[PDB]
């Protein structure tokens, strides 16, 4: 006809329905404060409850009430965490502080901090349950070219110079830029050619053995701008491309991605840009060559002409489907202003390119 009127074994248990006394039948029940969890031997309980038998006595023995567990920290892709609690822990009230890989990648949004919830998971001060993203970062080279130099002509490119340059081999050596995490932009003639499919694709390297040696990337998709026509002899009117990575590269010193334009005064006259290429010229070379008055070439508005005379054979470095690239230094950040697109007279000393602000809207809309 009586129970023991008991008592927590912690100062994390509490006794709900609690009474004076406790007659046969009766119950109490068990629960733990924030962060803490009911605990009986090595077991974890949702609830507990505890019915005064006839004999006198309670029908479970009281539980314990322990903290709780939030785990091993997501794994953040680019990224990591560090603990700003005891190491380690990832116990009840620990705080943990995730961070990208700069100078390669950027954190989405101190907003990689997530504490253990009493709820037993790791979670923001509002970015949720779930975790940073860490994001490619476009045109900063770790070793960008000297500007310390304007050394008139071709130049055999050092590693880190063109970390966006992607080595391309379909119907012929092409060039193209890695945009992002996946994606290489190109020129279209350089998948369908004009005047009439293995898309073997390298990147990450100043040689050309040596890029092969790292290996191919597989093409997932490919996006030729709706403008390209390729029966038609001459239009070069959208020559542009856009070849999806079935896989994502991994960002690093040899291999960064180049930015999109955005202004017009990208393609003023005299402006100078920089033009890579191979010649299997077994390495990659590069030419400062500047912005030319589109009569140069002439002699469409969705291209430009480079060049200059004294330049000869120098201003076909540019592989077609290769990147005419710019340093703006007022953001002091490289973007592809051009694509290498027909290279005809180029011995005369210019090349043609088709003006990259001029489809970015469709790249980024291709690109989501
Ligand atoms: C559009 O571009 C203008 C030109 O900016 C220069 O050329 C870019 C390609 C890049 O290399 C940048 O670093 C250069 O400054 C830009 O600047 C123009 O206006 C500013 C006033 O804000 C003036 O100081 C500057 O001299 C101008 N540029 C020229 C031709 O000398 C302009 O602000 C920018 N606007 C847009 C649409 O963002």
């Amino acid at each position: 006809i009586k129970c023991p009127q008991p008592k927590t074994l912690d100062e994390f248990t509490i006794i709900q329905n609690l009474q004076p006394q406790y007659q046969f039948r009766d119950y109490f029940i068990a629960t733990c404060k924030q962060g803490y969890q009911l605990i009986e031997g090595n077991q974890v309980l949702h609830s507990f409850t505890a019915v005064c038998q006839d004999d006198g006595t309670w029908h479970r023995a009281m539980p314990r009430c322990k903290i709780k567990d939030c785990g091993q920290p997501r794994n953040l892709p680019n990224g990591d965490f560090r603990y700003t609690t005891t190491m380690g822990v990832n116990t009840y009230k620990a705080r943990i502080q995730y961070y990208c890989h700069e100078p390669y990648y950027k954190m989405q949004t101190e907003q990689g901090v997530y504490t253990c919830t009493a709820q037993g998971i790791w979670k923001n001060e509002q970015k949720g349950e779930k975790i940073p993203r860490c994001l490619p970062v476009c045109g900063k080279p770790v070793n960008p070219v000297e500007q310390r130099q304007q050394i008139i002509g071709g130049q055999k490119a050092k590693m880190g110079n063109f970390p966006w340059q992607v080595f391309t081999n379909i119907h012929g050596r092409g060039g193209g830029a890695l945009l992002g995490d996946r994606w290489i932009l190109t020129a279209a003639h350089t998948l369908y050619p004009k005047e009439h499919a293995s898309l073997d694709v390298f990147l990450g390297h100043t040689n050309v053995e040596e890029l092969m040696k790292l290996g191919n990337h597989p093409i997932r998709r490919v996006s030729v701008h709706p403008d390209y026509r390729q029966d038609e002899s001459y239009n070069f009117e959208g020559d542009i491309a856009l070849l999806e990575l079935e896989n994502s590269v991994t960002l690093g010193p040899n291999l960064l991605p180049i930015c999109l334009p955005d202004n017009d005064t990208f393609y003023d006259l005299g402006l100078m840009g920089y033009v890579s290429g191979f010649g299997i010229a077994h390495d990659l070379r590069f030419v400062r060559l500047p912005v030319a008055n589109p009569q140069a070439c002439e002699n469409s508005q969705n291209m430009f002409c480079a060049g200059h005379p004294s330049l000869k054979q120098d201003a076909c470095q540019g592989d077609s489907g290769g990147v005419f690239a710019v340093r703006d230094p007022n953001t002091d950040r490289w973007v592809a202003t051009g694509i290498v697109s027909w290279g005809i007279g180029c011995s005369r000393g210019y090349g043609f390119y088709t003006k990259v602000l001029n489809y970015v809207d469709w790249i980024k809309k291709e690109m989501e």
